[PDB]
This record gives C-alpha cells, structure tokens and sequence, in this order.
C-alpha cells in the first residue's frame, strides 16, 4: 500500500497467531515490542530516544507478519504504549518514504 | 526522492537560514529540534519517548525547509541528542511510507 502521514501509520501484524497494532517506525533502528511472551533465551540490550536510554531485552529470529508480509530477526522487548516496527524490519518487508 | 531504510533516513534542512540535519521520523508526531534560539513567543510543551518525558518549548507558524520542499509547522526545541522531522512536516512535503 501507500501510507499516508496524516494520521499515525499504524498497521495489524501478526506474531504468534496473534494480531496486534504496531507502528512503521522509519526513525527507530530496531523493532520494539510490548511485553509479551516470545519463545526462547534473551540478551540485554539498551536503546536510546527522547527520555534517554533504557534496558530492553531482545529475542532473535522470531517470525512477524506485516500485513501479510512475512519477516524475521530481531525484535527488542520493553516497555512501550504501542509495538514499533522499526528499519530492520521495514527493509525486510521491502519499505521506503517517498516524497 | 525515493529513500530506502538500510541506512537512518537523515536530510538536511535549512532552518533560520542555518542548515541542520536531521531524520525523517514516521514514529515522531511534531518535529523536535536540538537547542537554538527562534523568533517569536514558545510555550512549554512536554514530550515522551524512550526513556520518558523532556520539556520542551514550542514555537509556530515556523518555516522549515525539506529538501527544497518549503513547509510549515510548529517546531519544538529542546534536549533531543538528533534533530527530529515529524508528521507535522512529512504531510507537508507530501512523503508516503510505500511497500
């Protein structure tokens, strides 16, 4: 599709079966989900934005689709009032700003 | 121009004919630029993000300038480590997350 700006670009995805809300994120380096439970063993991992930096933890290889688009790596865990899809992801599935 | 997302999609803007750099946030409502002084009155505004809330002041019907593109909007300065460009401004230079 072509999302506009007028609005929050908030999209469905789906990780585990489930559907949830994320937000395509073209200003965060790495996918930040809410707390959930993804399968395996994490690493700590900080990041950094506007209050400064925090600790989140991180799970490789997980599988999430984008609006039926299926991708896969790395996604960090914290705390977060929405799931952000971030450029690891957002190159995966194929996106780019255009103006 | 078509921007991919391999790397940070920074630009340069030209703001108080001083010209900045900054990154084209999709996740980042209004534009957010480090310290500098503006003309007119700013009121305080408080914004949150990774690591929480800084308290910024916000000035508008300011002029940025967008790879040529001309918009308008209300800018905040502040504490941000990198000069934000929000959707505030995307609209205005009519930029579309595409895949």
């Amino acid at each position: 599709p072509q999302i506009t700006l007028w609005q929050r670009p908030l999209v469905t995805i789906k990780i585990g079966g489930q559907l949830k809300e994320a937000l395509l994120d073209t200003g965060a380096d790495d996918t930040v989900l809410e707390e959930m439970n993804l399968p395996g063993r994490w690493k700590p991992k900080m990041i950094g934005g506007i209050g400064g930096f925090i600790k989140v933890r991180q799970y490789d290889q997980i599988l999430i689709e984008i609006c039926g688009h299926k991708a896969i790596g790395t996604v960090l865990v914290g705390p977060t009032p929405v799931n952000i899809i971030g450029r690891n992801l957002l190159t995966q599935i194929g996106c780019t700003l255009n103006f």
